[PDB]
């Protein structure tokens, strides 16, 4: 289960831009100084790792971590079992894993001065936000409240510290610049499949509308829905009658229609309530978010698309959290991803 | 050359602590708030990646990136050639690569509020520092000034964008907590060899004094020298008559003496001047820093140690920058590391 034969592996940086400070650089003066003087900074670049099997079959897969995460989530589970990177190299696909701009090995754009500030220019905000352990517990549906598990949970219990340690903040890089980096990667790779998660769901949909090389999308528990501009359907508030899900992203119809040209599957785990749940905000949020996604997929299919929603319990998999690819049954989740790739000819040369 | 066979690979988090905000978490209230209310945060943890060959021989190697870097520098060179991770798995060692706390996939400790601030506590400073491309160019001895290359340079010229994109800022995490994370890793792995670089040089020396499982150290271009407390020798200022090298780190003699029990090699590349160089601050800084290291190694050897300084040009390798393990001749640099491991039996079971 653990062995991997790689024809090659490596990593590289792609995308980003530069910004410059005032003045000029003098090599005779002391170089280590609290100064942006004469300085060029590379910002907003992305880190990319690849592992290629011997005799690859089908298209390369690009695994794109969710919000506050890194490519670690595709390498191993919190309890140390193989992640989708190993499983899909064994399945004879070349596997790319990224750390998007602002996360992990991607660039965090800060300089000499208050965080994110280059002289009088704010590149990213000095004030950050970040989830807590308690917030992530309920966001990821480990259970209804921090420290409590659903009876059926597939989470690797006992490895809570390892799991939460993988999460962190993201600086306020524009989503446009994150999408731009991945479009550039897709141009470099050629035809490929995006496998996204949570926050990267909407971003991968956007990439596909800018990059014909994206030949398929599988999105685990996408966090933000997408619709044609001016065609957002009625979406109810949450059960508290005060809160809303994330405002759906709206794109020009000419771009939205490109989503009808490739197979797209959204995958949801377990324990999303069918009925309003005012006592558990994030459970209710997932109910309405999943509903919004069902309408988004319906809109793609009304344009001639092939967009599907897979609820893992309907496939016989019970208890999955919002990270099904690191849960205890992740091999069975991977099997369902292999099935999708195979049906759509994405595992053939 | 590119093929690699792994018995297993993976990644995990280790080390760190938790800090908490005020109050209690309520799962019925909107979870996504600009608030540290009832929040627990994991901070200062380290990311660790491992790749194990089939039938390893000798001790595992722990590659520890320099300042502002990540484990990427051991994965691949800027022009995409195999890094030391691949080369040493091929050489039958299990290889660990880390992103230390504050860098890459390691934790950046920030919350809801100004960067680094958890309510009234400053976990790390809101004001950051960061090198520029121009500063790094001269720091790493690509040439005497930005845009210029030393004759016979082994830098992968043409891949400057890739190279500089791998560098970034570090938040003000205490060095004690960075050392602590690696001590914990060394306890987890067992007997091992540390391979350090620039800023991580002094940190690896510190780890060895706290961790008997460190059985050898190879340090590329270490940035800060280390001496027994009260026993720092006279070190001259730089040629500009005003600047100094980094204040040497001082440790109690009982800990310093632990450095005499293991083989230690410091490795330097090319173009460090033998004579004062007022016009090029960082070249002169390297001259005096290397001198200080020569005295540190002598101090270890006078306590019965096995410490040595390897100047790559004396071994027949010309043109190396301060990242010799990513230069064009990195295979030959790796061969010298294999030689060190073999001399001391660190490549035998
Ligand atoms: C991996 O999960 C997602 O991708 C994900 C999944 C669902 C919603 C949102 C995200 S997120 O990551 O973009 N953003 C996020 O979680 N932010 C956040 N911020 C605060 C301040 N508190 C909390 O509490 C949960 N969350
Ligand atoms: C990888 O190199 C080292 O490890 C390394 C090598 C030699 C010295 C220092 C470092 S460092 O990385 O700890 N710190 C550093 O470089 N800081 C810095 N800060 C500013 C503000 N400007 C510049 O200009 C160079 N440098
Ligand atoms: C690393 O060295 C330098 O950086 C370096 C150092 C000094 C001069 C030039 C270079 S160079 O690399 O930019 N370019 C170079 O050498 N060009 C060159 N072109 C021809 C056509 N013939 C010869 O030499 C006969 N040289």
């Amino acid at each position: 289960k653990r062995k991997v034969v790689l024809a090659e592996q490596g990593s590289f940086y792609i995308g980003g831009r530069t910004v410059t400070g005032p003045g000029k650089f003098d090599p005779s003066k002391p170089v280590i100084r609290y100064s942006n003087e004469g300085a060029t900074f590379y910002i907003n670049q992305m880190y990319v790792n690849f592992q290629a099997p011997v005799r690859p079959r089908g298209l390369p897969l690009v695994f794109w971590h969710g919000g506050g995460l890194t490519g670690h989530i595709w390498e191993s589970t919190p309890d140390g079992r193989p992640g989708f990177q190993t499983l899909f190299v064994q399945d004879r696909h070349t596997v790319y894993t990224i750390d998007q701009p602002g996360r992990g090995r991607g660039n965090i754009p800060t300089f000499n001065g208050p965080f994110g500030q280059l002289e009088e220019e704010s590149i990213v905000n000095t004030v950050t936000g970040n989830s807590s352990k308690e917030g992530a517990w309920v966001r990821d549906r480990l259970g209804p409240a921090p420290g409590q598990f659903f009876e059926n949970s597939q989470f690797p219990r006992g490895y809570e510290d390892n799991y939460f340690k993988e999460m962190g903040f993201s600086p306020s890089i524009s989503s446009d610049e994150i999408v731009d980096a991945v479009v550039k990667l897709v141009t470099h790779i050629g035809p490929c499949v995006l496998v996204t998660h949570a926050a990267s769901g909407v971003l991968g949909m956007r990439v596909a509308t800018h990059a014909k090389n994206v030949r398929g999308i599988v999105a685990y528990e996408p966090a933000t829905s997408i619709f044609p501009k001016g065609k957002v359907p009625e979406i109810p508030p949450l059960a508290d009658k005060k809160s809303q899900i994330f405002p759906p992203f709206e794109i020009q119809e000419s771009y939205f229609k490109k989503l009808a040209k490739i197979p797209i599957q959204f995958v949801f785990g377990d324990n999303i309530p069918k009925n309003p749940k005012s006592a558990y905000w994030f459970l209710d949020w997932w109910r309405v978010t999943r509903y919004a996604h069902s309408l988004s997929l319906e809109a793609i299919n009304k344009l001639g698309g092939q967009a599907s929603l897979l609820d893992l319990p309907t496939a016989g998999l019970r208890g999955n959290t919002a990270f099904p690819f690191t849960d205890r049954n992740n091999v069975q989740v991977a099997s369902l991803l292999s099935d999708f790739l195979g049906k759509h000819g994405l595992d053939q040369n």
